[PDB]
């Protein structure tokens, strides 16, 4: 009956403290690491008292009460502790900064990190949880413990290898890419739940789980959708203790009932508890039952059953169409289910419904042939340019559409909107649509949450406040901003020094793409010839005066 005690017994002490540390770093993305650890230790020791006696003092309080009490104890000046608890926790949820403007983590040397991992392993492992949750306020918390376990394993093995750098560095880069991809993929779930509602998320789950569990019964999928929606709703609301506990309660439920869900869950249900829940979320699509019936033109009871249970009918409709088309993207199947729902709203309210919806599956062909041709026409362009050059064509085009968007948002989003060809144009003609359009939904959400932080354009808000399924077609038709009169000029941004040649090639290309965006802001009417000219100009400039011994002398130059 005492909450924190029950959550401490289900998760154990090790996962309990780590989840509390994540919840504090995401709510307070500015407090020092040492301050949060003390509060986490003060919370953990009190939770041990309620485990010893659940009827003790303050044990009958809610987690939001206990969290917000010690969080309201630490440049951060909004008075989020607004009287009661409902106004308090939601204040911490709103002020979660998707772009907290924090200095990026500087990766020390391998032996420096290994010696820190050897001295105090706990403090070392807590900072990795701290900084990531600090910079990713909506990071999947139970998934972050999975990365922390793998972040611990890499240092455990590589710090005793003959070549620690050749061992540790390939593993720190992949976990760096896995976490950012996981955070962005999780940021899409919270935006769908918060900005569009639970019904929008459960439709995504029904579609994605039907492709992944096509042999599972419809009632089986609906139970998995109910639990998964409850899990992420708790995670997105900052209630990370119930999220991971229900995620563990769901991981065991899927494993205790594999015969009714999927056959690919054998290896997933053998891994430890953390890897178990991660493996299920990344398991492959099971095979669909052969010779499956199409639909049945169909029932005279369609409108009779569409009225007796609309969501069950549409949910089963989305279940039946998603389980048969694993090659369709999730956003497409939501368009097909939405189109089928709107047609039944007219036909059943019309005179003759049977003939009214007699060609509803023929008007799906234009909706299906749109992502096909898009991917078929963009992998052609991406192949004939490569990733970097294709990003530059996206940088100039996107900056011309909305020049008011900050250069970091433009550079970051255009760099990620260019990585679509690297990830998905390598899959066959059947795995392109779910790969490309669902990754695009993740990046377009990053742009929407970045623009939500600092809005400057009404057109971007219109596409972000529109249907989540039609975000990509909306942004593509934003046209060129012909009214960008404030095309300011500058020269300090174009002034470069010798510190640039100490960075990596990746970090140097970002700065060139940064000036490419600012150059377009300096003259939005610049042609691609003059744009590519200055792109090769500054590239050859920094190339000639770093292979030469000029230091901070040749960079003190100009051209424009
Ligand atoms: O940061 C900002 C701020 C301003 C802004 C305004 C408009 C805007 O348009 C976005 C719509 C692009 C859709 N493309 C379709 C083509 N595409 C692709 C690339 C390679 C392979 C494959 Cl297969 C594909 Cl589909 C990626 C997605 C973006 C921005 N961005
Ligand atoms: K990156």
């Amino acid at each position: 009956k005492s909450e924190v005690a029950h959550r401490f017994k289900d998760l154990g002490e090790e996962n309990f403290k780590a989840l509390v540390l994540i919840a504090f770093a995401q709510y307070l993305q500015q407090c020092p690491f040492e301050d949060h650890v003390k509060l986490v230790n003060e919370v953990t020791e009190f939770a041990k008292t309620c485990v010893a006696d659940e009827s003790a003092e303050n044990c009958d309080k809610s987690l939001h009460t206990l969290f917000g009490d010690k969080l309201c104890t630490v440049g951060e000046m909004a008075d989020c502790c607004a009287k009661q608890e409902p106004e308090r926790n939601e204040c911490f949820l709103q002020h979660k900064d998707d772009n907290p403007n924090l200095p990026r983590l500087v990766r020390p040397e391998v032996d420096v990190m290994c010696t820190a991992f050897h001295d105090n392993e706990e403090t070392f492992l807590k900072k990795y949880l701290y900084e990531i949750a600090r910079r990713h306020p909506y990071f999947y918390a139970p998934e972050l413990l999975f990365f922390a376990k793998r972040y611990k394993a890499a240092f455990t093995e590589c710090c005793q290898a003959a070549d620690k750098a050749a061992c540790l560095l390939p593993k720190l880069d992949e976990l760096r890419d896995e976490g950012k991809a996981s955070s962005a993929k999780q940021r899409l779930k919270c935006a769908s739940l918060q900005k569009f509602g639970e019904r929008a998320f459960k439709a995504w789950a029904v579609a994605r789980l039907s492709q992944r569990f096509p042999k599972a019964e419809f009632a089986e999928v609906s139970k998995l959708v109910t639990d998964l929606t409850k899990v992420h709703t708790e995670c997105c609301h900052g209630d990370l203790l119930e999220c991971a506990d229900d995620r563990a309660d769901l991981a065991k439920y899927i494993c205790e009932n594999q015969d009714s869900i999927s056959s690919k869950l054998k290896e997933c249900c053998e891994k430890p508890l953390l890897e178990k829940s991660h493996c299920i979320a990344e398991v492959e699509n099971d095979e669909m039952p052969a010779d499956l019936p199409s639909l049945a033109v169909e029932s005279k009871d369609v409108c009779k059953n569409y009225a007796e249970a609309k969501d069950v009918f549409l949910g089963m409709f989305l279940y039946e169409y998603a389980r048969r088309h694993p090659d369709y993207s999730v956003v497409l199947l939501l368009r097909l289910a939405k189109t089928y729902e709107t047609t039944l709203e007219k036909c059943c309210a019309a005179a003759d419904p049977h003939e009214c919806y007699a060609k509803v599956f023929d008007e799906f062909k234009p909706l299906v042939e749109e992502p096909q041709n898009l991917i078929k026409q963009n992998c052609e362009l991406f192949e004939q340019l490569g990733e970097y050059k294709f990003q530059n064509a996206l940088l100039v085009r996107y900056t011309k559409k909305v020049p008011q968007v900050s250069t970091p948002t433009l550079v970051e989003v255009s760099r990620n909107l260019g990585k679509v060809g690297s990830k998905c144009c390598k899959h066959p003609e059947a795995k392109r649509m779910p790969c490309a359009e669902d990754y695009l939904s993740v990046v377009l959400n990053q742009l929407c949450v970045l623009h939500e932080k600092t809005p400057v354009s009404d057109r971007v808000t219109k596409c972000c406040t529109e249907s989540l399924v039609n975000r990509r077609p909306c942004f593509s038709a934003l046209e060129v901003d012909e009214t960008y009169v404030p095309k300011e000029f500058n020269a300090e941004t174009f002034t470069f020094h010798a510190d640039i040649c100490t960075l990596s090639e990746k970090e140097r290309q970002i700065k060139k793409q940064t000036a490419l965006v600012e150059l377009v802001k300096h003259k939005p009417k610049a042609t691609k010839e003059q744009l590519k000219a200055v792109m090769d100009d500054f590239a050859a400039f920094v190339e000639k005066c770093c292979k030469a011994d000029d230091k901070e002398t040749c960079f003190a130059e100009e051209g424009k």
